[PDB]
C-alpha cells in the first residue's frame, strides 16, 4: 500500500508525505508500469514517449503491441514499462527534461507535460532551480511516480504495481475492471476505502496479477 496523493500536488505550496513519491517499503527495485496519454505532435510516438518518461521504443512498443515507430493516435493511453527503484527512502523512475521555452514552470511540467506522473513538490525537492527562476534550456531531474509491490500484496499473487493516470468519470471500480483485479485491491493499494473521493488528473497505483493489456480502452 501507498498514500493516496489526494489532489496534494495542485498546491505546489503543500508538503504532504505523499507529495514527495511513494515509499520505499518494500524490495529495492522491481519491474513497473506507467500510463500516458499520447499528445501529437510531440509525443505521439515510441521514441518520443519513451525520450520523455526514459523507457525504451520497443518496450512501449511490446507492451501496447505496436512496432517502436508506429505513431500513436491521440489521446490513447499506452502502458510503459520502467524500472522502479529506491531513491532516498522514495520509490521513483528516474527521468530527464530539458525546458523547450520560458514559461514553463515546475507545475506545468509536473501536470501539463508529463500527465501528473510527477509532483510540482518532488520537481522541486529534487532540483537546484527556485520555481520563479526557470529558463528555457534548464535541464531536470524528473522523478516518476512508481511503486513497487509489498510481501503482502506479493503474497496475494500481484506481480507488479501500475501507476494509471485517472480521467474524468472513472472509478476505482471501473479502473479495476481494465486490469481484471478486485476493486478491493485498488483501494488497498492506495490506502482509499468504499467511501473515498478519486479525482481525475490524480495517479492511481493498480496492482497487477499478470503484465497489463495491450489496449486500454475506455477511461
Ligand atoms: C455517482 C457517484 O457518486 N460517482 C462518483 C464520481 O462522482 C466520482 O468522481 C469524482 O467526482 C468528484 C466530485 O465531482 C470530483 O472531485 C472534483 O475534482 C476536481 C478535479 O480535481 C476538483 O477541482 C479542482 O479543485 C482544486 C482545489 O481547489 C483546484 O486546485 C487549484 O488549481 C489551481 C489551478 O487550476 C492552482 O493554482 C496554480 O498553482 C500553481 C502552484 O501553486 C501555480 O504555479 C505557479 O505559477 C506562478 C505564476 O505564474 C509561477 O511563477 C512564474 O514562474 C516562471 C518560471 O520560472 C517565471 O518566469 C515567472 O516570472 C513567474 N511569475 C511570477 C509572477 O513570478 C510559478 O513558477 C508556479 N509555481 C510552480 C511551482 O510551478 C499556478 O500559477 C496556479 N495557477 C493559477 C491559475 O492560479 C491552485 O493551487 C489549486 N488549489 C489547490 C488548493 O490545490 C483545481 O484547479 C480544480 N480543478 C478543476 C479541473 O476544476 C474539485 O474540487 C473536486 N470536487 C470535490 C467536491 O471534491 C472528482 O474529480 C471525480 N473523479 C473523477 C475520476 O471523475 C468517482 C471517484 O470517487 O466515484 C464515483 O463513484
Ligand atoms: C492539468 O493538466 C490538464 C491536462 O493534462 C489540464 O486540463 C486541460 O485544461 C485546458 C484548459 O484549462 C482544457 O482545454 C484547453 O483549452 C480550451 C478550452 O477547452 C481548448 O481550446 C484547448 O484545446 C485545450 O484543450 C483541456 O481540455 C484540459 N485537458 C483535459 C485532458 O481535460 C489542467 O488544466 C491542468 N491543471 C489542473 C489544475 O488540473
Ligand atoms: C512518510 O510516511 C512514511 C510511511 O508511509 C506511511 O507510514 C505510516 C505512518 C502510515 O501512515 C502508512 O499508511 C503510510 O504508508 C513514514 O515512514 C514510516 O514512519 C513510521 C513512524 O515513524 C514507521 O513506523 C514506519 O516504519 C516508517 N515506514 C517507512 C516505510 O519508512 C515517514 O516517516 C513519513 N515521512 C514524513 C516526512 O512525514
Ligand atoms: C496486435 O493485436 C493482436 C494480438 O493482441 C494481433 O491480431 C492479429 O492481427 C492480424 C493482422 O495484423 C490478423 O491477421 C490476425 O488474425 C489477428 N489475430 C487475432 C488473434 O486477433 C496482432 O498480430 C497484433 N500485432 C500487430 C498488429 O502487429
Ligand atoms: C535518481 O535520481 C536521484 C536524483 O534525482 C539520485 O539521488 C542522488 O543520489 C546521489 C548519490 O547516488 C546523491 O549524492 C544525491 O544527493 C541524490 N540526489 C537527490 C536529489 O536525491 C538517485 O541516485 C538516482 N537513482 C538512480 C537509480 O539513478
Amino acid at each position: 500500500q501507498q498514500e493516496y496523493l489526494n489532489n496534494n500536488q495542485l498546491d505546489c505550496d503543500n508538503t504532504h508525505n505523499s507529495t514527495y513519491g511513494n515509499v520505499c517499503n518494500s524490495v529495492t527495485s522491481c519491474q513497473s508500469y506507467l500510463t500516458f496519454k499520447s499528445s501529437s505532435p510531440e509525443y505521439n510516438t515510441p521514441s518520443s514517449i519513451s525520450y520523455l518518461l526514459n523507457s525504451t521504443p520497443s518496450l512501449v512498443a511490446k507492451s501496447n503491441n505496436i512496432t517502436d515507430v508506429t505513431p500513436i493516435i491521440t489521446d490513447t493511453m499506452v502502458t510503459v514499462p520502467v524500472t522502479c527503484s529506491c531513491s532516498g527512502g522514495r520509490y521513483q523512475h528516474n527521468a530527464t527534461y530539458n525546458l523547450k521555452k520560458t514559461g514553463e514552470t515546475y507545475f506545468s511540467i509536473a501536470n501539463n507535460t508529463y500527465q501528473s506522473l510527477t509532483t510540482c513538490q518532488a520537481l522541486m525537492a529534487q532540483n537546484p532551480y527556485d520555481a520563479k527562476n526557470l529558463f528555457a534550456g534548464d535541464d531536470l531531474h524528473v522523478p516518476l511516480r512508481c511503486a513497487c509491490p509489498t510481501k503482502k500484496q506479493s503474497d496475494a499473487g500481484f506481480k507488479y504495481l501500475l501507476t494509471y493516470l485517472v480521467s474524468q468519470g472513472e472509478s476505482p471500480d471501473s479502473i479495476a475492471e481494465i486490469f481484471g483485479v478486485d476493486t478491493q485491491s485498488v483501494l488497498d493499494a492506495n490506502e482509499l476505502d468504499s467511501k473515498s473521493v478519486v479525482f481525475y488528473f490524480t495517479p492511481l497505483l493498480v496492482p497487477l496479477k499478470t503484465e497489463p493489456p495491450a489496449r486500454l480502452q475506455i477511461a
